[PDB]
């Protein structure tokens, strides 16, 4: 039904590869430049691949990577928008991020948290929220990607770093987990896509975590923004924030939190 014929692609270029299969760049139809997850000869289940892209297809948001179509037999296909400008996390550690400071970064967040805000609603779980899973295009629009552990709400494994330790330890996946991720999210854009913890590996990282440990105020972040950070990291999933709050929060930033915002030498 969303499903195509494999004569209206045609990967071009390859972009990068995930251990779960491949992605290349492409064209649909001839007319329409496109991205294909695709998969190498058998690697992880046909099915289980399928069902990033049924998740896909239940969605749909401007801040969210759009599906195009898919190619249910071998070999498998997903075919969705296409983003110049590749993932965050890269473009942030990239040459691009000398120049970007904070009303930027905010902006970038606003976006990511518009459509964890249109998951919120769908009452959906992304499970894998984090600046490697953003995905840019022109004029530094952000889009949520990835959704191969997303899950409605009632494999592998999962990078702890990122992850809120009620959900890595009891499996307790709740959109409030997913405000934990952009809790860590905030810490890459405002740090320029430096891996969380610094220093810690990742049990380390639990036990701390575990503790009360949270990390500190970024150089240079103001510490309303460090607020929200914390917030998002609070041990009771249910105190956390809604990406409905959030987004707002940040969409508002520089008027009604910090109108005295002044540029700084990295933010
Ligand atoms: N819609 C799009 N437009 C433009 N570029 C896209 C794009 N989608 C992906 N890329 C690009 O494909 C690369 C390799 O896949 P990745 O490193 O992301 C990982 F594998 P991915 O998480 O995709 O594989 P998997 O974990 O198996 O789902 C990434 O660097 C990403 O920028
Ligand atoms: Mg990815």
């Amino acid at each position: 039904a969303w499903e195509i014929p494999r004569e209206s692609l045609r990967l071009e270029v390859k972009l990068g590869q995930g251990c779960f299969g491949e992605v290349w760049m492409g064209t649909w139809n001839g007319t329409t430049r496109v991205a294909i997850k695709t998969l190498k000869p058998g690697t992880m289940s046909p099915e289980a691949f399928l069902q990033e892209a049924q998740v896909m297809k239940k969605l749909r948001h401007e801040k969210l990577v759009q599906l195009y179509a898919v190619v249910s037999e071998e070999p498998i296909y997903i075919v969705t928008e296409y983003m110049s400008k590749g993932s965050l996390l890269d473009f942030l550690k990239g040459e691009m991020g000398k120049y970007l400071r904070l009303p930027q970064l905010v902006d970038m967040a606003a976006q990511i948290a518009s459509g964890m805000a249109y998951v919120e609603r769908m009452n959906y779980v992304h499970r894998d929220l984090r600046a490697a899973n953003i995905l840019v295009g022109e004029n530094l629009v952000c889009k949520v990607a990835d959704f191969g552990l997303a899950r409605l709400i009632e494999g592998a494994k999962f990078p702890i770093k990122w992850t809120a330790p009620e959900a890595a330890l009891y499996g307790r996946f709740t959109i409030k987990s997913d405000v934990w991720s952009f809790g860590i999210l905030l810490t890459e854009l405002t740090t320029k896509g430096r891996v969380p913890y610094p220093g810690m590996v990742n049990r380390e990282v639990l036990d701390q975590v575990e503790r009360g440990y949270r990390m500190p105020c970024p150089p240079e972040c103001p510490e309303s923004l460090h607020d929200l950070m914390c917030q998002c990291w609070r041990k009771d999933p249910e105190e956390r924030p809604t990406f409905e709050y959030l987004q707002a929060f940040l969409e508002d930033y520089f008027t009604s939190t910090e109108p005295q915002y002044q540029p700084g030498e990295n933010l």
